[PDB]
């Protein structure tokens, strides 16, 4: 008991992300997004006497936003706490839950307003079931979620999401090499309200995509991975959103491709590095006469990069 204490291992390590988003809007105009994530700490403690995972990290979060006639800039922090317990049912079969906690703390700058404050909690309940066969070198990782996200935007008003999700993916490993496949589904409610309650949002949204997945490991060195997901989500408005929502549709188209290498540097060191390209691409039901076309085109360049000390 006190000995199962010391009986951990994992990693401690540090990450770095950028993000280059380009989104031409509705009015045909681009707005210019450039994101740094700072991953000062993150930790992941493994406990295999009482099969108990756990994670922290913390990041600190600036983005800078550029578009005709207005600018914006957003430092943050942000902390996630993770806890997995898990549970093996014996016979390539295991179960568990894992309870994730994300709080993040930021101000916004814009030639409206200093130092705006915004606070965001979202909780994550996500019961799962993975097997694994070792006859057939084949398994497949599931969970479903409970999510839960509650912003507080102060002068802006505040917004709260809801809703579940369900994950489905089957892997199979063969040689050197291992393929997969996620399927994902998610529902949530939007709701957005001023500070006076006047409604901003109130709407259902759900999300469908398929991942596969393809890794190759090399004898002499890491593994070369790519991912490329192909989904759609949908937004829809009640009659009591805000801004000429009413009762309006969203409809978005998304494609991702990621290719990434990690490798090990020595018995302690691992890093990784990985790019990763996504196009997303909205319309909208019926426009409300302000827009001037019906497409909105999210372009998004993302570098990450990570070096993590085992123990
Ligand atoms: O938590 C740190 C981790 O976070 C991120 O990974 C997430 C990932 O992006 C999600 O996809 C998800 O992963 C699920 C995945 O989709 C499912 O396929 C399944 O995974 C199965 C694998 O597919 C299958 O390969 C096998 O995995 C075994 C490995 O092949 C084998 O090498 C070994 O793994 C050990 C590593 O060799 C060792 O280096 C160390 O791993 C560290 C990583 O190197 C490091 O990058 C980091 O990982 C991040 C990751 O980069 C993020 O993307 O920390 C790791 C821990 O230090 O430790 C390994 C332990 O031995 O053994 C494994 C297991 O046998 O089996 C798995 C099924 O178990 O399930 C996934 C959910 O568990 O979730 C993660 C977040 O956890
Ligand atoms: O060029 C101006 C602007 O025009 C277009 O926006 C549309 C928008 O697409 C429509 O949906 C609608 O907006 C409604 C919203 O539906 C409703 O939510 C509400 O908006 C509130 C926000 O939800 C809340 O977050 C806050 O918004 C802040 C915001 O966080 C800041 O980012 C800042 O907004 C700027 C944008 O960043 C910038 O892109 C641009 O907006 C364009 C937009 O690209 C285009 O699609 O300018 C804005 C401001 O300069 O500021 C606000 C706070 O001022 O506050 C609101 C308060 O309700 O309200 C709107 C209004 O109906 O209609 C707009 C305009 O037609
Ligand atoms: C652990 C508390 C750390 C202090 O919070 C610093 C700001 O971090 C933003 C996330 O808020 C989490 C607060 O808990
Ligand atoms: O092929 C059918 C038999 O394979 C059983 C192994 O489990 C694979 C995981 O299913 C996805
Ligand atoms: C049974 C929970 C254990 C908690 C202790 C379709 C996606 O399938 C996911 C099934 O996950 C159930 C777990
Ligand atoms: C609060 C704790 C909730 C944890 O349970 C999460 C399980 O949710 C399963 C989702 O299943 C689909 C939901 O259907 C509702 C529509
Ligand atoms: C990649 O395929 C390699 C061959 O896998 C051998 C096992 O065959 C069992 C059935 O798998 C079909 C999926
Ligand atoms: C369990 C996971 C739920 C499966 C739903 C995923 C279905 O994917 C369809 C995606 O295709 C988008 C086009
Ligand atoms: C047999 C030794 C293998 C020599 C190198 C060939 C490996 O090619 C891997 C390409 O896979 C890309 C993964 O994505
Ligand atoms: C800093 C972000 C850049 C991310 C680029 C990731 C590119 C991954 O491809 C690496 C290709 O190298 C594979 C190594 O070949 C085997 C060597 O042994």
């Amino acid at each position: 008991f006190d000995e199962s204490f010391f009986s951990f291992g994992g990693h401690v390590g540090t990450s770095v992300e950028y993000e280059d988003k380009v989104t031409r809007g509705f009015n045909n105009t681009d707005k210019k997004e450039k994101t740094i994530t700072n991953e000062v700490f993150n930790f992941f403690y493994n406990n295999p006497q009482w099969n108990f995972m756990g994670f922290y990290s913390f990041k600190i979060e600036n983005r800078e936003q550029k578009e005709p006639g207005y600018y914006e800039n957003e430092d943050g922090i942000k902390q996630l706490f993770s806890l997995n317990k898990g549970h093996d049912l014996g016979n390539g079969w295991a179960t568990g839950l894992i309870y994730e906690l994300e709080y993040t703390r930021s101000k916004v700058y814009s030639p409206d307003v200093s130092g705006l404050r915004k606070n965001l909690a979202e909780h994550s309940i996500r019961p799962y079931l993975t097997y694994w066969n070792n006859d057939y070198n084949m398994g497949f990782y599931s969970n479903l979620e409970y999510l839960l996200s509650k912003e507080d935007r102060n002068a802006w008003g505040k917004r709260q999401e809801q809703g579940y999700s369900a994950l489905f993916k089957p892997y199979k490993r063969f040689g050197n090499w291992e393929v997969g496949v996620e399927f994902y589904y998610q529902i949530k409610t939007n709701d957005e309200k001023q500070p006076d309650g006047t409604i901003n949002e109130k709407s259902d949204f759900n999300e469908r995509y398929i991942e596969p997945i393809v890794q190759y490991s090399f004898d002499d060195a890491g593994t070369l991975y790519t991912r490329v997901r192909v989904g759609k989500n949908e937004t829809k408005n009640t009659d009591r959103s805000g801004g000429g929502n009413a009762g309006i549709n969203y409809f978005k188209d998304i494609r991702k491709a990621t290719v990434g290498y990690e490798q090990s540097i020595g018995e302690s060191w691992v890093a990784k590095a990985e790019y990763e390209y996504a196009n997303e691409v909205e319309k909208k039901s019926r426009l409300s006469g302000w827009e001037a076309r019906n497409k909105s085109e999210l372009t998004q360049h993302t570098f990450y990069a990570q070096a993590l000390y085992r123990f």
